């Protein structure tokens, strides 16, 4: 094997070892064998009557370390609970530490689910299993996830010469998407189905290489029977559907829509592409060199102390959309202004208008709240698109309200957005006619006043929900410098 | 042996009563699943007896056969096995939860039962023997299955033999349901000299017109010295009905004693104040002298009447249940003091010549119940009638009168929207009296008069603003421009 592991990276990264140890990647596989404070639940007393197994047949823990994901399974030792004598069982019992409580599927008890043949292959390195090519060969693995080669491919080179073997750096979000996703292998078992992880006649996939060669992703047209898309197309099934969400976003398309405009230049880059925001202080990235919209990597970061200890945002989730959705240079008089998400609810743009923040904005809501609502169990949504309630009834889905106002019901909810809506659309139409009307005083210090007041409501694009009392007094105000 | 007949008997001379009565979850309370095998609930199939720990053969007894508000379903299982003694029957480890579709173990009682007949049966069945430490050799043994007729109107040997003249007891009184609705210890006690959770004396069970404390003494704030039962706050802590010890805490157990302390009382005033007076039949009055009892449990909840909503009773609809008694109807007129406003005020309809002004929450479905009786104790609604304040949320780690509703807010937030609310109409409230009070002279002016009920409306409504904002500050600030 090629692959070496993480303590060999500890030497020469050290800082960057240290960060990645904290992240519950870094934590992701304990052998609780070797050390047995690390196995979680309770197995006190009559607990091993109700689970039907005991603390000494367990050999790891996945989910190590609990962040924002909080359910730990258990893996059993080799070949027990009706596994084949090469491979593992995945146990019936998972511990939910957060609510500090053991989950049973009752159908599994017994049957144990075989670790490497149907999941190991997002867990760990160097992963050889039996395909119909290989039906002989044996099951084996070289290392613990989630781990530095998984991002950067293996080690055993670039260790003995490090100028010399270049490891890979990733932007892609298929370098995130290998594990956050689910999909078909292009190989198949022995019996002929795909596995549940990339697999083709090479093995695993590999930072560098393109993902679509080892695995076919699920996808809202794949998904005939509606089982892991709603039909809003934001994820339902819980288990990891982050990367076929947010290729539906403007995100993965965020630097293709900047090359098809006319005014394009490299001052756009930073909001538009990760090459350029992830771009260290000095460094330069021109049109030409960008190749990436808004990846994972934007948001995530993979080993920095500066991250949110949950999620591992760069940024707080206060900040980590309006560092990009705000029109921070452009709100002047007789200018339109682009995207001003960030100003609209947080009540500044000023204008000589006081600081007016939408109730939701002085109650603490953020952009995070309504756009990636929870519809997967516990998961945010990365279709970064508001789940109405009419959707949330007709569906029967968690929606973008509800879980904020449960003691609203979703049709009053539903109710308030369409008042505010319809209302702010209205006074849109009116004012841009009226704009449109009387574009020959267009040069006067009024009609310049309204053109800006009405584009802060029109750009901000959410039609007054974002902050409604200060859309009707920009569109009230756009009127009166209209006469 | 026994005087009890069981509700069968009943059903030939009052007919649409055991049929009403039938369909109440106290009529479906128990359910024997050997010779009825579709009541048992929950799923047995598969792999699930490796879970339980028992399987579907074992069981005897259903508790809660029918859910209605209540949703938990427990298990007895056959006599004698599980631990327990050869005359009782066990009380099983898992509860079927049903509306939440799902098994319930309690994981420390896996093998052993809980014995059904000393420790629950007393709140459960009729005519129930056990060994106290006057009878040890008593052996145990009951009559009929609860929740049943005689339980809330004694036994029925005598009465159906002669229906006219051996009388049943019909009680308005709380204790008719405060001897199950409670916690408390008897008067008796086992063969080894602690009491039973349920009424019992020498004489055996609460029998229907006899004094509760008598046979038990209920639990109270002042005997929960360790908070165990009750929060800081008084509501009820523990899930398991606690509905009468909160009830005597709260006015409606003394509603009938103020109006007689009150010089003004007439017989006009029994109708919110007595159970007699809310609860006379068509044709009967209810006159000062006849009546004994306040608003109590009788009064909110029929016991058998098909009328009543399906889940818990109610004689009238959740969003009347309150606004019934909690209204100044006849009495809103300018230059007139209004007492307890408090539909009128929540609803906005307070006449006046003012437009209809609705909180933002009736508009949107929140009624008295809804603040008023928090769901302090797991599921189930308080009966102490007082508002949970957010802070006091916070500071006992209980449920709150606003969070369930607003999880998004914080506790802090929401006490600051209570806190901002109520300093400013106290204030207005406040300088308005004053105001009032010093231009008393002018007091058969038509400004004054009409002044004076808008204040009246506010402070009388007793919730400084929370249950209307804005009609509140539109009343004080009309009653302030009247006022000049
Ligand atoms: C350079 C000077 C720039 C050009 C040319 C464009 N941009 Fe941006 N941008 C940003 C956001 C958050 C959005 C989404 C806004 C929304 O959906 O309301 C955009 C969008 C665009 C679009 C249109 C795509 C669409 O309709 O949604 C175009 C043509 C475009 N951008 C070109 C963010 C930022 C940003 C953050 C600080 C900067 C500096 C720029 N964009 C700069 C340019
Ligand atoms: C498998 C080979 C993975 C790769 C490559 C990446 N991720 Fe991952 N991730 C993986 C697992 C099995 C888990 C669950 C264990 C856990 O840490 O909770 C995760 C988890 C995350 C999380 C949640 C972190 C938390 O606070 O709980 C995030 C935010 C996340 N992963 C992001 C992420 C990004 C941005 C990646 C590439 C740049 C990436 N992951 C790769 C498995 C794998
Ligand atoms: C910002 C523009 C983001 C991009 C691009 C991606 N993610 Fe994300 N992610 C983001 C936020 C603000 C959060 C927190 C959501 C919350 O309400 O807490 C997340 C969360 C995750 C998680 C954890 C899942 C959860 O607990 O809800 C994972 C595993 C995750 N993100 C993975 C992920 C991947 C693989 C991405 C590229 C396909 C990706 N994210 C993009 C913000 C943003
Ligand atoms: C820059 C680094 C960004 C961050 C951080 C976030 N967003 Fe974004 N977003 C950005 C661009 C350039 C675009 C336009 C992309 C395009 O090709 O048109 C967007 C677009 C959106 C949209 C529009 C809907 C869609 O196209 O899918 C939404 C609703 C959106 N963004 C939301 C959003 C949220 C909630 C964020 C924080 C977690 C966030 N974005 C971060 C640039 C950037
Ligand atoms: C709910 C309390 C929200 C908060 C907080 C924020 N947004 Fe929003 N947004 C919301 C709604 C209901 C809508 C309207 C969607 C519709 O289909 O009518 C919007 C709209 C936007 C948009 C434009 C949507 C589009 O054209 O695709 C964007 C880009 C957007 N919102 C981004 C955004 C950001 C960055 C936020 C915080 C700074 C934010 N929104 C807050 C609901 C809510
Ligand atoms: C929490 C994560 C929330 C989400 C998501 C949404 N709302 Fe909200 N909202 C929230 C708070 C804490 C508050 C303040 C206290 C309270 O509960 O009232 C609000 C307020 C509103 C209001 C009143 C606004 C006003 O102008 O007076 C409305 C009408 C409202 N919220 C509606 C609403 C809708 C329609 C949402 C999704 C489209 C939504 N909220 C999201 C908390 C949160
Ligand atoms: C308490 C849990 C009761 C059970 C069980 C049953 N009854 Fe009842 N009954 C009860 C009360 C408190 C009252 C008076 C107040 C009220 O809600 O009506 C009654 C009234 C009757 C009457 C009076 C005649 C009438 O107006 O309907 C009868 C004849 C009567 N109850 C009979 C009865 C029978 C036959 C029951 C079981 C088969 C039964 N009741 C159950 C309290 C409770
Ligand atoms: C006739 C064959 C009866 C049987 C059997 C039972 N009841 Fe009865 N009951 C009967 C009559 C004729 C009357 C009074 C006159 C009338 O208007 O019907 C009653 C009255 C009651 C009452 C009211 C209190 C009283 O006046 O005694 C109650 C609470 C009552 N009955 C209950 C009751 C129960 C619980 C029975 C069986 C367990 C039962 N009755 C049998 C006629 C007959
Ligand atoms: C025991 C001897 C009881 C007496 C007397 C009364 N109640 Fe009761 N009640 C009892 C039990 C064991 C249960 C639980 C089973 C169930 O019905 O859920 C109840 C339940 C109620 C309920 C809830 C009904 C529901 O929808 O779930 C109510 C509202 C109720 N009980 C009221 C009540 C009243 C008003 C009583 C006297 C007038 C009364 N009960 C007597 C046990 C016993
Ligand atoms: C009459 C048939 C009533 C019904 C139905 C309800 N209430 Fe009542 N309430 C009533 C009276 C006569 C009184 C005064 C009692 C006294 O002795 O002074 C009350 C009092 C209250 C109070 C005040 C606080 C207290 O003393 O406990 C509250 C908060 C209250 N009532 C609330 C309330 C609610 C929420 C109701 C429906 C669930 C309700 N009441 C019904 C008369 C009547
Ligand atoms: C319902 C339609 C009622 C009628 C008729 C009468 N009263 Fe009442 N009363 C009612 C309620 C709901 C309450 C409690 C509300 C509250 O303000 O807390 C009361 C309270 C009283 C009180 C106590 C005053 C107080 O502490 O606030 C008194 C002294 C009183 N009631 C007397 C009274 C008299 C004399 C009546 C007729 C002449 C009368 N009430 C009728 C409900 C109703
Ligand atoms: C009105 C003035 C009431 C009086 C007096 C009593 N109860 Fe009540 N009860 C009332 C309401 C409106 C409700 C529904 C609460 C909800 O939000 O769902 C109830 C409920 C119960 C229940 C069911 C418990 C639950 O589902 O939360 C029981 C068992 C019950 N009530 C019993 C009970 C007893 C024994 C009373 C007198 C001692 C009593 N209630 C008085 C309204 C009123
Ligand atoms: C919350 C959304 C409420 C609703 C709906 C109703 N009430 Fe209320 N009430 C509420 C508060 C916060 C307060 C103030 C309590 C305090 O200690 O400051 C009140 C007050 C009352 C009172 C006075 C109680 C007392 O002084 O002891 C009464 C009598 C009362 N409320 C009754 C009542 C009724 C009948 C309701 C519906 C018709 C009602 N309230 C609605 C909160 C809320
Ligand atoms: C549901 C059973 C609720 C309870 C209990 C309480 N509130 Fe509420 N509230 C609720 C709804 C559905 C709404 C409208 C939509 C929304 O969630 O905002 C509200 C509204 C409010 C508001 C804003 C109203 C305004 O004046 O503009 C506030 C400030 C508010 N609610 C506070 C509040 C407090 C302090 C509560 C207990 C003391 C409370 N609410 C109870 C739903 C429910
Ligand atoms: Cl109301
Ligand atoms: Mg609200």
């Amino acid at each position: 094997t090629e692959y070496v592991g993480d303590e060999a990276c500890k030497t020469c990264h050290s800082d960057v070892h240290s960060a990645w140890s904290e992240t519950s990647h870094g934590n992701f596989i304990k052998d609780v064998t070797k050390d047995p404070k690390a196995l979680p639940g309770n197995f006190e007393g009559n607990y091993p009557k109700m689970l039907n197994f005991k603390a000494e047949d367990i050999q790891y823990v996945l989910l190590g370390k609990p962040g924002a994901l909080k359910v730990q399974e258990l893996v059993g030792k080799k070949g027990t609970f009706g596994v084949p004598a090469d491979d593992y069982p995945v146990m019936w019992a998972s511990w939910d530490a957060g609510k500090g409580e053991w989950e049973i599927e009752v159908e599994a008890i017994g049957e144990g689910t075989p670790w490497l043949s149907t999941c190991a292959g997002c867990h760990v390195t160097g992963l050889t299993v039996p395909t119909d090519k290989n039906p002989k060969a044996a099951k084996a693995f070289a290392g613990f996830g989630i781990t530095c080669e998984q991002c950067h491919g293996p080690g055993a080179k670039h260790i003995k010469n490090p100028q010399g073997e270049k490891m890979v750096i990733s932007y892609d979000a298929e370098n995130c998407g290998q594990c956050h996703s689910r999909g078909d292998s292009v190989a198949k078992t022995p019996d002929g189905k795909p596995f549940g992880y990339p697999y083709n006649d090479e093995g695993q996939y590999v930072p560098g290489k393109k993902l679509a060669d080892y695995y076919t992703v699920v996808s809202v047209e794949g998904d005939k029977e509606g089982k892991l898309f709603w039909p809003t197309k934001h994820a339902k099934n819980s288990h990891h559907l982050q990367y076929p969400e947010w290729l539906m976003t403007g995100h993965a398309t965020a630097l293709e829509t900047l090359k098809g405009n006319g005014h394009a230049q490299d001052r756009c880059l930073k909001c538009h592409s990760a090459e350029a925001y992830l771009a260290k202080e000095g460094t330069t990235v021109t049109m030409n060199d960008a190749k990436l919209g808004v990846t994972c990597q934007v948001c995530h970061a993979s080993h920095d102390p500066a991250a949110t200890k949950e999620a591992f945002l760069r940024k707080p989730k206060t900040e980590i959309c309006t560092q990009c959705h705000n029109a921070e240079g452009g709100i002047v008089a007789g200018k339109e202004v682009h995207h001003p998400h960030k100003e609209m609810n947080e009540g500044k743009i000023g204008l000589g208008f006081p600081d007016s923040p939408s109730v939701m904005y002085k109650a603490g809501v953020t952009c995070v709240d309504c756009h990636m609502p929870k519809t997967a169990g516990p998961k945010a949504s990365h279709l970064m698109k508001v789940v109405m309630p009419k959707d949330g009834k007709a569906n029967g889905m968690p929606d973008s309200c509800s879980s904020c106002h449960p003691g609203a019901s979703q049709d009053y909810l539903q109710n308030v957005i369409d008042t505010w809506q319809n209302d702010i659309k209205g006074r849109l139409a009116k004012v841009k006619a009226k704009l449109d009307a009387k574009k020959a005083a267009a040069n006067s210090q009024a009609y310049k006043e309204a053109l800006t007041y009405y584009s802060i409501v029109a750009a901000d694009g959410s039609n007054g929900v974002h902050n409604y009392d200060l859309a009707v007094k920009l569109l009230t105000a756009a009127e009166q410098k209209l006469q």
